[PDB]
């Protein structure tokens, strides 16, 4: 009978081997088989490019996607859509305008809400200071990339909501851990009695958890990054760091598979002129 089939960015590293087995587990729930695949040359949009397309031509009645570019997979998804396959975009987000000129569309587009995971971070901090509040900052990412404006803002937003917090530096680091450091060295300076500092990444908080401890504040400013990459984890168990929100990779491949499923039943794909169906899936806090 013909399966379902998975392209995932890299099966190389934990976020993704989790995808995979959150995956395989709602397969066996819906009683479905799955095939997962990963480009042979890591990164290399080609290579996604060449494994998607043959993809294509074998017997899958679905396939879900993480493209590693919005441009990459253009192509074989339109041509997909025209043989009948059942399309759901994971993670990032191909260009749906390209796709919509080349013929094609998808049935689901699933990933995460970047202005909730800066909320989240931002609600870490707010919780765990109670009434007493205090002074915070953001360390934010690239001026106008747009997951890192979200986070800033949606930290924003929440900070404003607590009375009890006043935010008294937000300053771009431009994803760089050794900016990062410097830049968190000036605020700390500026502003000692700060007590939680939020940053729209990893790379970044790692940084900023050095320029915590050299300035002798470790155990006494909370530090929380974005994204849950191994070194920042390690940090979060260590005391170096006190959190970082994450991505529920498990969480988006199950999401993501069922939408496939549900799809298919119906018999036929969606429609050119009709928006996918949209799935921002919850993030999660790593404290430990
Ligand atoms: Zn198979
Ligand atoms: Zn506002
Ligand atoms: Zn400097
Ligand atoms: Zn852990």
């Amino acid at each position: 009978a013909a399966e379902y089939a998975v392209v995932l960015k890299t099966l190389s590293n934990p976020f993704w081997v989790d995808m995979k087995k959150g995956i395989e587990d709602e397969a066996k729930t819906l009683g479905v088989s799955v095939d997962i695949f990963a480009s042979p040359s890591e990164g290399d949009f080609q290579s996604q490019l060449q494994l998607f397309e043959d993809l294509s031509n074998k017997n899958y009645k679905g396939i879900a996607f993480a493209p590693l570019s919005s441009v990459n997979l253009v192509m074989p998804v339109a041509r997909a859509w025209k043989k009948g396959i059942y399309l759901v975009n994971l993670d990032e987000k191909i260009d749906m305008d390209n796709l919509k000129k080349a013929g094609g569309n998808v049935e689901a587009f699933v990933t995460t809400d970047n202005v909730a995971v800066g909320a989240k971070g931002a609600s870490f901090i707010i919780d765990k200071l109670g009434a007493e509040g205090g002074e915070v900052a953001i360390i934010e990412g690239k001026a106008g990339n747009a997951s890192g404006e979200a986070r800033r803002n949606g930290a924003t937003e929440a900070f404003k909501k607590a009375s009890q917090i006043k935010l008294v530096a937000s300053q771009p680091a431009d994803w760089d851990r050794i900016k990062a450091l410097d830049v968190a060295t000036n605020v700390l300076q500026r502003n000692p009695n700060i007590k939680a500092i939020y940053c729209a990444n990893d790379t970044m908080a790692m940084g900023v958890a050095q320029a915590v401890a050299n300035a002798g504040k470790t155990g006494k400013v909370l530090v929380v990054g974005t994204d849950g990459i191994p070194e920042a984890r390690k940090m979060v168990e260590a005391g170096q760091m006190t959190a970082t929100v994450a991505q529920n990779p498990a969480d988006i491949g199950a999401t993501g598979l069922k939408l496939m499923v549900d799809a298919e039943k119906s018999g036929k794909v969606i429609p050119l002129d009709k928006a996918p169906e949209f799935k921002l899936v919850d993030s999660i806090l790593v404290t430990q």
